Order: C-alpha cells, then structure tokens, then sequence
RNA sequence: GAGAAUGUCGGGGAGCCGAGGUUGUGAAUUGCUUUCAAAAAUUUUGAAAAGCAAUUCACAAUAAGGAUUAUUCCGUUGUGAAAACAUUCAAGGCGGGGCAACUCGCCUU
C-alpha cells in the first residue's frame, strides 16, 4: 500500500471471473475426486 | 465525440399468483312499513303476503361480448380508412435438461 497505486479506484473491487472461481470452490468442497476434473468442457457444460 | 468493461440512481414493458369489495341467487335469525287478516278497547294484540333491510354461510358474475378444448385466449395501448395493422413469426442440423410434455444453447442459409 505504502508505495504504489494501480490507476483504478483505490478502494474499489473489480470482477475477476466469479463463475469459474465459485465453481472451483463448490467442486473443492465435494472432495473424493482428482484435482483435474475442472476443465473448459466441464465448466462450460455445468454452466449451461 | 464514439466504442467496450465495471458500479450507482430512475423509468417503461411483459408475466405467474393472492385477499377484499360490489351486484344477484339460496338459506338461518331478527327488524321497519303497507295490505289482507282475525281478537280486544280511532287505538292495542295475532296469522299471512309483499317492499326494504341487517349479521353469517354457500354459490353466480366482476368491463357489454366473441373464440377455442390448448391444462390456449382476445376485449380500456399506439397508427390510421385499408375496419387494415403493430404489439407473437423461417428452414434445418449439432447438443444440455428432465416421467416426458416442454425448456435452454451452438452451427449455415
């Protein structure tokens, strides 16, 4: 904080792909799976 | 000035449902008025009917009307003479979703 600023509103948050990240959280909580089942195809499907 | 992304404040349109109210029918109870209709001393009481009601319940309709049997609707909007429109609108295929009806995406004219 003490030396740099990022040219955007200092106290504002900006969207960072909520969809995939929240899918990742819900796919993490289920467990009992390999940590590779989340790919482009699976993510787009479950989104649909 | 234009364009895209992110938030804030408003507006418009469409849709799925709910509870009353009102008018009318039927009923339970109780009234005001009038006539029949008897008794009694112009007046008081009793039977019946009608008019108007009140409290509660069930039901019918809720813009007059016109479709249709899809678990679908059109009727208070705008334009304007055509009483004609607008407010829904193609073909396919490649998929996701369900008991399936049906719903949701992608691809080329």
């Amino acid at each position: 904080e003490k030396t740099h600023r990022w040219n955007f509103v200092e106290d504002k948050k900006y969207p960072c792909n909520e969809t995939k990240t929240m899918i990742s959280s819900r796919l993490d909580k289920v467990e009992n799976i390999s940590d590779d089942f989340l790919t482009r195809d699976i993510e787009q499907k479950i989104w649909h």
